[PDB]
Formats: structure tokens, sequence, C-alpha cells
RNA sequence: AUGUUUUCUGUGAAAACGG
């Protein structure tokens, strides 16, 4: 038994206990953008330098961005298994996107979808209508989160 | 409290500032 701003305060509650968290719909999209532009050509980043080189970059349009916060996204994705870590001898560790990943649509997908492994983890039944308007701020991707709870289940 | 920030090699840890 449950309202929608039950859920919804619940997922980002679920999140934000994972270190990891979503911006809303704008400066999400942005963020991950950036990340592709760092990543895409298969430059490898410690964890710093990637947080930094989107935040410098987003700082301008979204002045909240901060080392911090960004840090949580990439642990989103971090977690999503979309990162190949490289281990160093007592030295940060390199990252860099799986090959598979290095496309938008490839990667923003696998980024939904760990959203949602996370309400399943917390045991949390929404409905694509609402997804697409939690995750885009509109409609227009219901297909797209049905496809995605899909292919989990 | 709700948040916000900081450090870090994190399917994550440890803190600080609001009040």
């Amino acid at each position: 038994h449950q309202n929608p701003q039950q859920l919804s305060s619940n997922l980002w509650a679920a999140v934000r206990a994972r270190g990891c968290q979503f911006l809303g719909p704008a400066m999400q999209e942005e963020a991950l953008k950036l990340v592709l532009l760092a990543l895409e050509d298969g430059s490898a980043l410690s964890r710093k330098v990637l947080v930094l080189f989107v935040v410098q970059r987003l700082e301008p349009r979204f002045p909240q961005a901060s080392k911090t916060s960004i840090g949580h996204v990439v642990q989103l994705l971090y977690r999503a298994s979309c990162f190949k870590v490289t281990k160093r001898d007592e030295d940060s560790s390199l990252m860099q996107l799986k090959e598979e990943f290095r496309t938008y649509e490839a990667l923003r997908r696998e980024h939904d979808s760990q959203i949602v492994q996370i309400a399943m983890e917390a045991g949390l039944r929404i409905a694509p209508d609402q997804w697409s308007s939690l995750l885009y701020g509109d409609q227009s991707h219901k297909s797209h989160m049905q496809s995605i709870i899909d292919k989990l289940q």
C-alpha cells in the first residue's frame, strides 16, 4: 500500500543510501554526457580527475555541481558496472568505460536500469509511466522504461 | 531533522557545516 510521493521519496532515499544520486532529469543528462565526452575515446581517468572534468564543464550552467554530487553520480555508474577499473599499487585506480557503454543510448540505459535494480533491491513496485516522470521529467519514455524493467525481470 | 560540503583506489567508507 503506497502512494506516488511515498515511492519517490523512498527511491531517492535508497539511492542516497548507496552513495548515489540523481540530480533531476536535465542535470543528470548533462553529467552523463560529460562522462562520455571524457571517456568515449577510451581515455582512462582516475575517479578524481573524472569528477573534476565533469564538474568543471558543468559548473557554468549548473552552479550547484560539486565534486561531491558528481562523485555520487559517478558512484551510480560504478555500481552499475560500467567502468573497467584498473588497480595501481598504492595509487588511485584508473577507470575506463567498457566498450559497450561508449554510446550515450547505451550508457543512459545502464544508468536507468541501475536505478531500477535499486528500487527492486528496495522492494518498490513503480510503473513505467512514473519512472518516465522521475527520470526524464515527462511521459516520453514509458516504452523505454518498460523495456528496462522487463529486461531485468 | 531536511539538506549542503569535504576526503578516499569505494557494487562503498569516514567526517564536517546548517540548524
